């Protein structure tokens, strides 16, 4: 066996102009328009707004569009991991799928059902609205030989193929890639919507399977979920204990259980131990003592269990940690009809969620260190930020030498008990931008209350006043966040303020009005809030680091990279459970970079790493430059290699992309 796979060249579904063009004129010119036919055809509302072709528009296609690249990606992961595929006739396998050919698929995917005038199942309408996407697939070329002709189909006998495959004559059909990845994509949308899902997830697997194997197909339904939740589509249970009748797909058939309590069986073939399961029509007319096969007896039969990695096992539907009314909610949104109708807008979503399912199962593999525990709030500490946020918002509770709030008089040392025995930090993690917005409020009512320096010569200082007029010339728009800022510079930089206020959260303060104890404890905890939400001090995401290497070496990390990469899978039933490359991306360094154009057209760099830090776990420093700091625990895992063209003399550039990830097992 040989496990090579060529060095992909950075093409892809969500950055490509042309593909994306095409997938956009389909929408404009078929896709979009409602539906001329009266069979199941009514267009949809969704959130108020009108999905003409639910079932087989834009965000279906665009849909088979990305499984193309997640199947080839995860046959070119199964091949690197040393599984022998399904071949077609030539020996190819759809690990061997090029860029080149991926992208004509796509576009002939794009049109595959532009050609329907309404949801009619019948083998006359599917042959005559094939024949309308080839039609349509056709002008698309012919309205665009130009820049489509010599660069992405070799001639008009290239495209002709496509349009072969689109049509889908019995007598066109052949085993090749186009043609599998193009029904397959298309086939596989289904698992949405069909019934029973158990039976039609298992088939349309099984199918899946014979050309990629297990591990991969498992991958692809598993992302598959994440690309429905993406396109706010139904995401299926899948219940191994479904008690409905079987449906034997092809054929929409059954299986008849005998009087004896046993599946009707063919006589068997010789070296068969038991005979081919009998397929019986929907007329078949049941005898007594005779029934339909269940789902839950299927799974079980040991011909599946051998080979389906679904029997015994249960998927939750729907979406993991969410209400039915807001998941009902989210498949009934506005969100639905603009992946539906704006091709930019599914696009992103899509990619997105693809970009997500590279990183989530390497995050899996190691177990994530235990983050920080913390106490709750006591009684006392709820209480008062309850007190604070109801003085906050009815300010005229407060009166010369006291607070009148709920039949109580709350005095000065009231006050001071606050804070005293409160912590007044996680006082202010319980208040809210609502209190934020309230200080002007309190300031508002209290215009002319003296705020008094501990300098018993200072000039008293009108606190709400100084306050409030600030707000409106320099935070007019009532911005919040800017209000945390202005109210941390308060307490900085105006000694008249934070003298008083020190003094009093310390208890050793002198001649302190009523107002002024109040005051401290009131805006104590809201300081507290506004540091902590305003210094949340995010590293960058994305960052890129130049290298200069041998193009020899350089193959050798392709080669390690590709094999961490083609190790981890997204799993749907089954589980989970130092390099070169590891030392190489892991020493700490300063060619780094958060602009791509520097690492290229600046520096030429012909081996580019790409860094990407979701969870802001890399300790960096700017030196547009930087350098970089790896935690003993943090890694860089590799997720992608590719080529992306030429540096300036004309040696082949490469881009590794790494996620940085946390985990005890490092070091
Ligand atoms: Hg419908
Ligand atoms: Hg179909
Ligand atoms: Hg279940
Ligand atoms: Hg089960
Ligand atoms: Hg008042
Ligand atoms: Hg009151
Ligand atoms: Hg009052
Ligand atoms: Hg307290
Ligand atoms: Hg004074
Ligand atoms: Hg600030």
């Amino acid at each position: 066996q040989d496990k090579s796979v060529p060095v992909w060249n950075g093409f892809s579904l969500y950055t490509d102009d042309t593909v994306k063009a095409a997938a956009q004129y389909a929408y404009d010119n078929y896709l979009g328009k409602p539906y001329t036919g009266s069979v199941e055809s009514a267009p949809a509302n969704f959130g108020g707004r009108m999905v003409y072709r639910q079932h087989h528009g834009l965000s279906h296609t665009l849909r088979t569009m990305a499984y193309a690249e997640l199947i080839v990606e995860e046959a070119r992961k199964a091949k690197l991991r040393g599984e022998t595929l399904g071949k077609f006739k030539d020996g190819r396998t759809i690990a061997d799928v090029t860029p080149q050919e991926l992208k004509k698929i796509m576009i002939a995917q794009a049109f595959f059902v532009a050609g329907r005038d309404d949801e009619a199942s019948d083998a006359k309408n599917y042959q005559k609205y094939h024949e309308q996407s080839r039609d349509a697939f056709l002008k698309y070329v012919k309205d665009n030989e130009s820049t489509l002709l010599p660069d992405v189909f070799k001639d008009q006998e290239d495209v002709n193929f496509y349009a072969r495959v689109i049509e889908d004559k019995s007598h066109d059909w052949e085993s090749t890639p186009a043609h599998v990845l193009i029904n397959q994509g298309h086939m596989v949308d289904l698992v949405r919507v069909k019934q029973p899902p158990e039976s039609f997830l298992q088939r349309y697997f099984s199918s899946m399977q014979r050309w990629i194997g297990s591990q991969a197909t498992e991958a692809v339904f598993g992302i598959q979920r994440q690309f429905f939740h993406a396109t706010y589509e139904v995401v299926a249970g899948f219940d191994s204990d479904n008690k409905e009748p079987h449906l034997v797909v092809s054929g929409l058939g059954r299986y008849v259980i005998g009087e004896d309590g046993q599946p009707i069986r063919e006589a068997p073939k010789k070296g068969q131990k038991e005979g081919d399961l009998k397929v019986f029509p929907q007329t078949y007319k049941l005898k007594e003592n005779e029934r339909l096969m269940r789902v839950d007896e299927f799974l079980k039969l040991p011909e599946i269990q051998n080979t389906f990695p679904g029997s015994g096992k249960h998927l939750q539907g729907g979406m993991p940690g969410m209400n039915e009314m807001d998941y009902w909610n989210r498949l009934n949104s506005l969100n639905r009809a603009r992946c539906e109708n704006d091709v930019d807008f599914c696009l992103k979503q899509l990619q997105t969620a693809h970009d997500k399912a590279k990183i989530e199962p390497i995050k899996q593999a190691f177990q994530s260190s235990k983050g920080k525990e913390r106490r709750q709030p006591n009684v006392d500490e709820i209480a008062a930020a309850r007190i604070i946020q109801q003085i906050l918002a009815n300010p005229d509770c407060i009166h010369d030498d006291h607070v009148l709030i709920n039949g109580q008089k709350l005095e000065q040392q009231f006050f001071r008990d606050l804070l005293a025995k409160c912590e007044m930090a996680v006082v202010g993690s319980l208040l809210n931008d609502t209190d934020i917005g309230n200080i002007d409020t309190l300031m508002r009512h209290e215009k002319d209350t003296e705020f008094h320096s501990t300098n018993p010569e200072a000039v008293p200082v009108k606190i709400g006043e100084y306050w409030i007029n600030d707000q409106r010339i320099n935070n007019s728009s009532g911005n919040i966040t800017q209000k945390k800022h202005d109210l941390i510079f308060l307490m900085q930089n105006d000694a008249w303020y934070f003298s008083r206020v020190n003094a009093i959260a310390q208890n050793r303060d002198k001649g302190s009005t009523f107002k002024e104890v109040l005051i401290t404890t009131l805006m104590t905890p809201l300081t507290s809030k506004a540091l902590v939400d305003t210094s949340q001090a995010k590293p960058p995401t994305r960052l890129f680091r130049g290298l200069n290497l041998s193009e020899e070496f350089t193959k050798g990390l392709i080669d390690q990279a590709n094999a961490m990469i083609a190790n981890t899978t997204e799993r749907l039933f089954t589980d989970h459970s130092l390099n070169d490359l590891s030392k190489m991306s892991g020493r700490t360094n300063a060619s780094t970079t958060t602009e791509i154009k520097l690492v290229k057209e600046t520096w030429d760099s012909n081996v580019i790493f790409e860094m990407l830090d979701p969870d802001g776990l890399l300790h960096s420093k700017q030196v547009s430059e930087f350098s970089v700091y790896l935690p003993e625990d943090v890694a860089l895992v590799p997720v992608k290699v590719t080529l992306d063209g030429k540096t300036q003399k004309g040696e082949n550039r490469y881009v590794f992309t790494f996620v940085a990830v946390k985990s005890p097992d490092f070091t």
